[PDB]
């Protein structure tokens, strides 16, 4: 599935990000877009052996286990495949955790190249939130 921005926006406030250690909405939404193009089923394979999975491309080699990347963690303690739902429910209970023990959101690359010091409130903007 591949999200919408607005439907994305409106799961992501109903899941809790809204603010979730200070980041507006619309900073996970932009990241959801920069990271997967909102899509839940994207996966990016890395030279560590690691992958990204899903719509936020959470990677393999520090918080899910997809029993294939050498050197692992799985500090979310989740297999890699439930960060490919179409119900966002889980990758959004680990973005919470890395958030939250991390380096903010700089934690997605992408969000730090694409987001961090934009207008991210254009993402949730004419949405029925
Ligand atoms: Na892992």
């Amino acid at each position: 599935k591949v999200f919408g921005r607005c439907e994305l926006a409106a799961a992501m406030k109903r899941h809790g990000l809204d603010n979730y250690r200070g980041y507006s909405l619309g900073n996970w939404v932009c990241a959801a877009k920069f990271e997967s193009n909102f899509n839940t089923q994207a996966t990016n394979r890395n030279t560590d052996g690691s992958t990204d999975y899903g719509i936020l491309q959470i990677n393999s080699r520090w918080w899910c286990n997809d029993g294939r990347t050498p050197g692992s963690r799985n500090l979310c303690n989740i297999p890699c495949s439930a960060l490919l739902s179409s119900d966002i429910t889980a990758s959004v209970n680990c973005a919470k955790k890395i958030v939250s023990d991390g380096n903010g959101m700089n934690a997605w690359v992408a969000w730090r190249n694409r987001c961090k010091g934009t207008d991210v409130q254009a993402w949730i903007r004419g949405c029925r939130l």
